[PDB]
């Protein structure tokens, strides 16, 4: 009936992304036993923090890589599109498939932090070997640090964020989520000089307003010519949950995650941005370089506690 | 006349550091104006911020080292006290004496982060080295990592954090305030096995509800017995506001800082702990390390803009 809750709510302030691998082996009933409590555990804490913060509107999901699923359950169908990113690796750098993806949103760091830091306590370290750690914010305007405005074409609503974001009604694995995420470090010294017809020429929007440039104007390499796509007149639209991260004076850049009713929705979107498409590369591509990305799939919730 | 913002104001739920090195040379007077110029941008964006998003309770406060206050100016006599928090490096470890700090303080991120990237991007790489830049974020109940809560003695409201924060009406370099920065870096594997007696025994309060427990009842290497200290029958209070920082995963601990009307409140507590008085160290510090330390003075708005 439900999906986790980081699909369809908008405008979060505060994200933690937390990245890893499970290290229970699939023989180990008694540690599996534990590992599901401990998601038990996380359902149960999302719902009081939210009971006790309403402010912060809170959210989470854990999310399950290919390689993992026969080992976390027997009992849930795999989802049928869900493959490992590695094997995009011979065109798309930065791939780094992990087994477990806990994503926490949030209007407020002190509970995004402290659903985050529970939740680290009650698996531990004998349990999760957490790769990636990323404390993601909301910047003002909503602007990416390349600063233009990031989620302009967001889907809005509801309606329309079950549409894109959320496995069909009456399908297997039902209300669930295909995930990407994909840690950006962006290059500043390299984009800040540019004129700001570059900049535009880019993204394909403009700067101050993020109003489209006409489809004739903008170069076919610029990132909304990349990643506007379409198949039987029918839009190929994701739900981005991307936000800045890092130090001003140090590594920087924007943590990118997109849920899809369909992970085909996401992986064209690579395929074009990657040159593997039409052999042509998104032009955002020379500011900013992938360093991490992984597919995963967040169960419904109904599946998320029946593993 | 008025104090920057840092001092008076309470219960920040962020906090940025940025300390680091003065490039411009003490010959330079065109590069030293443009410095000036870029201190005055600080002071016009913290009340444009203001003005803009009352909600944030902006706060900002721009400090300076004895070693670098010279070339800074040559019409502020320098501060009675100031010194190089080096000269303590004999028995406090962790110093990293810096020139020059910005704290910027917010209730929202994006603020925060706004007035520190503008700050830092007007002043430059060709102006500031920057040696460290610290996220703080305040946690559920204002809790440091510890668990207990941070803050329960601090002087409260306008009137005592004057008295205690700032130097005396009348004196030289009023309303500036004596700053001390230091980076603590927590062992919580160690920490968190301790039972409840331990613990409270170590700080020197209850945890759950901060309750003092009383002196003679507690060791005289209790936190508490550390710094509730007196000198002439007043006591040596002094303003803090320390935030936690850092990864859940990895490293993390409080970013302390304190302000205060007399450099010597500070450096008795400092003093106190690391063994100096009686031979005997802070229970704390079995757990937590200091790994940076600097002395500033934080000069009043006017003698900021009269450099
Ligand atoms: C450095 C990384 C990236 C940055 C800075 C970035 C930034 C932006 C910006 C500024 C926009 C225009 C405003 C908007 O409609 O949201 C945008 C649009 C979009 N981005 Fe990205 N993006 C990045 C990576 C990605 C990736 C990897 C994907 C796909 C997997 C993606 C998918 C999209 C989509 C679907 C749109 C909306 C296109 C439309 O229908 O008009 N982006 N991005
Ligand atoms: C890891 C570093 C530290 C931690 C976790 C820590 C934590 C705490 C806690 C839990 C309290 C009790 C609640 C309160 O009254 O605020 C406290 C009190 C205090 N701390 Fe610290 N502290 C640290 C470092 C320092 C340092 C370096 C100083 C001095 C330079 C300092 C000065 C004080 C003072 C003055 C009090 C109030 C004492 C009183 O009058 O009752 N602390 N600290
Ligand atoms: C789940 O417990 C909490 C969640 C959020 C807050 C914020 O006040 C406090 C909580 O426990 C004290
Ligand atoms: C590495 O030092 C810096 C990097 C970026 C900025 C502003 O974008 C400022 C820096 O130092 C002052
Ligand atoms: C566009 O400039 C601003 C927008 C929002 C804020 C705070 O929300 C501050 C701004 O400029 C200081
Ligand atoms: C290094 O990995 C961890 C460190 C600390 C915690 C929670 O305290 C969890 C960790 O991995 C799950």
């Amino acid at each position: 009936s439900m999906a986790q809750s980081t699909v369809l709510p908008m405008h979060c302030l505060y994200g933690i992304f937390l990245e890893g691998n499970l290290k229970i082996q699939k023989n180990d009933q008694e540690g599996l036993k534990k590992f599901k409590d401990n998601i038990k555990k996380f359902t149960l804490e999302l719902d009081e923090i939210d009971k006790i913060s309403p402010q912060s509107r809170i959210g989470g999901a854990i999310c399950f890589s290919s390689d993992i699923w026969d080992t976390v359950t027997k009992k849930i169908s795999k989802p049928k599109e869900l493959k490992s990113v590695n094997t995009l690796s011979s065109y798309m750098p930065g791939t780094s498939q992990r087994d477990i993806l806990i994503h926490i949103i949030s209007d407020r760091m002190d509970t995004c932090f402290k659903l985050a830091q529970d939740t680290m306590r009650n698996f531990g370290e004998d349990q999760l070997d957490i790769k990636q750690e990323i404390h993601g914010f909301r910047r003002v305007e909503e602007r990416d640090l390349t600063d233009f405005i990031d989620g302009t074409e967001n889907p809005d609503g509801d309606e329309l964020r079950t549409q894109y974001g959320l496995v069909a009604a009456g399908q297997p694995n039902e209300f669930g989520s295909y995930v990407f995420t994909q840690r950006y470090v962006h290059n500043l010294k390299k984009w800040y000089p540019e004129p700001l017809s570059v900049q535009q020429d880019t993204v394909g929007r403009t700067k101050k307003d993020s109003i489209e440039i006409p489809r004739d104007k903008r170069p076919i390499t610029s990132h909304v010519s990349r990643t506007d796509l379409s198949e039987n007149g029918k839009d190929l639209k994701i739900v981005r949950q991307s936000l800045p991260y890092g130090q001003i004076t140090g590594e920087k850049g924007l943590m990118f995650i997109a849920y899809a009713c369909s992970l085909h929705n996401i992986e064209k979107q690579l395929q074009s941005m990657f040159g593997q498409l039409d052999g042509k590369h998104d032009l955002l591509l020379k500011y900013t370089t992938p360093v991490t990305g992984s597919f995963y799939f967040a169960p419904s919730k109904k599946e998320l506690l029946e593993l």
